[PDB]
Order: C-alpha cells, then structure tokens, then sequence
C-alpha cells in the first residue's frame, strides 16, 4: 500500500476545511479508515466521484458530512464513532476530539 502522509492535509467538505493528521492515528490499522471497496483495499479520498461525493448535504451514504460526524452504528468506524468511544476513558478529551466548535477538529 502507499505510504501514510507525513504532514496534516486537507481533508475538505463543501464549506470547512478539517487538518487531518496520520502521525496520531499510527496505532490505528489503515483499513479502519481507508475500508475496503468490492472486497479489494483502497486509498482514494473520501468524496471523489462515485464515492462519497455529495459535499454539501448532510444525509445518506453519499454524504461526507454523514459519514464523517453520524454517532449511529455503521459498516465501518468512523471520526466521531471512534473519538465519542475514545472518550468514554479518557472525559479530558471530550471538548478537543468531539465538540462542534473549539475543538480541534474545528478550532
Ligand atoms: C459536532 C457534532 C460537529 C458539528 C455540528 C460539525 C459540523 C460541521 C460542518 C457544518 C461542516 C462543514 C461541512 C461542509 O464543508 O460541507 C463540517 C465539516 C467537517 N467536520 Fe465537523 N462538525 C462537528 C464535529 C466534528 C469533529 C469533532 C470532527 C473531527 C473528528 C469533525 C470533522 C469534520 C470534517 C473532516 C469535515 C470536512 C468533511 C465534511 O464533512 O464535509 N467535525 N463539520
Ligand atoms: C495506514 C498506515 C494508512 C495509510 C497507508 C494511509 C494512506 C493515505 C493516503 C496515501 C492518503 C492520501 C490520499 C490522497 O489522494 O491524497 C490518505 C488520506 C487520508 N487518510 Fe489515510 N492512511 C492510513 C491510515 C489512516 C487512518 C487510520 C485514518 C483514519 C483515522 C486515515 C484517514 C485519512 C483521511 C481522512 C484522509 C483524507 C482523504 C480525503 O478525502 O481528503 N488514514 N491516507
Ligand atoms: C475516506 C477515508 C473514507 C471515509 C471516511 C469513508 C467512510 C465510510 C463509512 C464510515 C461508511 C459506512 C457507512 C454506512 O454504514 O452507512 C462507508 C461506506 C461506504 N463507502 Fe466509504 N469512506 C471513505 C472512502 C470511500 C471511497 C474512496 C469510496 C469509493 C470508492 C467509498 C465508498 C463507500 C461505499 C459504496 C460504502 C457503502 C458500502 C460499504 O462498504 O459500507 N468510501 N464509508
Ligand atoms: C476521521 C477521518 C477522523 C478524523 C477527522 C480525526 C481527527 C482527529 C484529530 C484532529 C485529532 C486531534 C489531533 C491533535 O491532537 O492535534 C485526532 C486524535 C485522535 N483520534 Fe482521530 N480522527 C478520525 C478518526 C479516528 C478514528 C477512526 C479513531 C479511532 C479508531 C481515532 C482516534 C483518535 C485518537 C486516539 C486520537 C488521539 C487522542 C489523544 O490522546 O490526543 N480517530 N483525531
């Protein structure tokens, strides 16, 4: 597979541009992430075309909002699912990974 980002990168919805870091999420197997497509691996971004490629609505599987900040059980893990379990532990946490505003998702 190729290699993770070294850096932060833009991770983008229609309006509001996330910093997104590898670097903290390296105990985090890829795939967790990055899941599999037709049963074959996959590392396109998330809202390109025929994926999750509606960028301004807010529900539905095509919806990158939906699948990004949804708490309801999915297929897959993702963002908020993953940081509201994270926190369960570790209540110290809970403004900088999962709040809508000043946090560090949205600063
Ligand atoms: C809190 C539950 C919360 C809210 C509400 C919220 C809102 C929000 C908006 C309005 C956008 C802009 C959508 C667009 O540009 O089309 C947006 C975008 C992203 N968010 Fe968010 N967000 C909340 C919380 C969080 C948290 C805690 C994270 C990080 C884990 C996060 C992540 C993202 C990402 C990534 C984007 C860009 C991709 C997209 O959804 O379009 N948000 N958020
Ligand atoms: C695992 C070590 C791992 C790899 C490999 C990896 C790769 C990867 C690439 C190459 C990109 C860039 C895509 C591009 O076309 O620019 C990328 C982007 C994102 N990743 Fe990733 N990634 C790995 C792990 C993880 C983990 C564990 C998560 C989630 C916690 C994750 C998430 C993301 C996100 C979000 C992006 C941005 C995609 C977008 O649409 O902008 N990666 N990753
Ligand atoms: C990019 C890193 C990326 C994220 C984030 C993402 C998330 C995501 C979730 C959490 C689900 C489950 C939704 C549900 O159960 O309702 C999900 C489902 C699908 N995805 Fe996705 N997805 C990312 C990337 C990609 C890419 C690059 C494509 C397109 C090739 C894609 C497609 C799909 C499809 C189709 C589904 C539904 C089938 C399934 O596997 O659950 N996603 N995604
Ligand atoms: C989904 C693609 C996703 C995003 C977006 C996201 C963002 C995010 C940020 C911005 C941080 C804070 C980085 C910092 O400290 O500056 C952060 C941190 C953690 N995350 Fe995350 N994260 C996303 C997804 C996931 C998933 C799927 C998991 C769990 C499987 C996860 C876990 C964590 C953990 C752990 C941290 C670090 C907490 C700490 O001790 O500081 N994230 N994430």
């Amino acid at each position: 597979a190729p290699a993770a980002p070294d850096k932060p990168l833009e991770f983008k919805g229609s309006q509001k541009t996330v910093m997104f870091p590898h670097a903290v999420h390296a105990k985090v197997e890829c795939v967790t992430c990055h899941h599999q497509v037709d049963g074959k691996e996959s590392f396109a971004k998330c809202g390109s075309s025929g994926c999750h490629d509606d960028l301004a609505g807010k529900q539905g599987e095509k919806s990158l909002y939906y699948v990004v900040h949804t708490k309801k059980e999915l297929k897959h893990t993702n963002c908020i699912g993953c940081h509201s379990k994270v926190v369960e532990g570790k209540p110290e946490l809970k403004k900088d990974l999962t709040a809508c505003a000043k946090s560090k998702c949205h600063p």
